[PDB]
């Protein structure tokens, strides 16, 4: 089961993982390297978010580095998963080892819906400094994500 | 609109006449639904007789539920049996991956449930989204005699 289900979750088989949900497993099951099928979901998948979630993933885990999924969601931008992972609630102002948010990642890697959601639709605190002392903004700035600068400056 | 009317307030002469001039069975209202949906349950003559001239019994309307979701969480046996003379999938899973069996089972309809263990190819193993076999549900809702019921059928 706990690796079954890594496994379909990690190469995004929803199908198979559908099929593993039907025994009775411990979606919070550890695989052989310590991460659970949520932490390892190939992203681009929120349905198979949605039914680790429905059966109990904790959204908040982190890995060997202080990343949750929200975090990889946020850096990626995946948007879908991301919203999904906050329907069931994941916490939004989760911070990595440096201190960075998911909005902080999203902002650095110029994913400008993903910021946007969570400028207007979250919980996510505008004004974190990281370790650094840099807030999303500051990090927009610093690798010249002017559309997301402008947007975090315009509500925020 | 005579077809659906009919079959909605349960005239099953109206319904009948209309069937003998090879009135289109599917069509769907103003509102996208069919006369089978639509269709007031405790008529299962006019089920019957809609299915026998080409209704689709597994339609889903726009909550995520087929007819016979409806039947089995209201307790009408009679229309989920001609439902099932039809060729209507017994394994139909609503938005929650609920079963009519599960349905049934939530809302203590004994007599549905009985007739869905002992009588049809319902999956009495199946889980819902959140991991809820029929069976589940009914100590969940504290419907004890129909945990007996499956208990005594090989379905708990």
């Amino acid at each position: 089961w706990g690796n079954e289900l890594a496994s379909a979750a990690a190469r995004g088989d929803l199908e198979q993982l559908t099929s593993l949900l039907q025994n009775n497993v411990n979606v919070n099951a550890q695989n052989g390297f310590g991460r659970t099928a949520l932490q390892v979901m190939k992203l681009g998948n929120p349905e198979i978010a949605r039914r680790l979630l429905l059966r109990g993933a904790n959204p908040d885990l982190k890995d060997r580095t202080g990343f949750a999924v929200i975090h990889d969601a946020a850096r990626a931008g995946f948007l879908d998963t991301l919203q999904t992972l906050l329907e069931f609630q994941a916490d939004v102002n989760i911070e990595d080892n440096e201190g960075n948010l998911p909005l902080h990642l999203a902002a650095k890697e110029g994913h400008l819906r993903v910021v946007e959601f969570l400028v207007k639709h979250t919980a996510s605190n505008v004004g974190h400094r990281n370790h650094k002392g840099d807030t999303a903004c500051d990090l927009a700035r610093l690798y010249g994500r002017n559309e997301v600068v402008s947007l975090m400056q315009a509500n925020g």
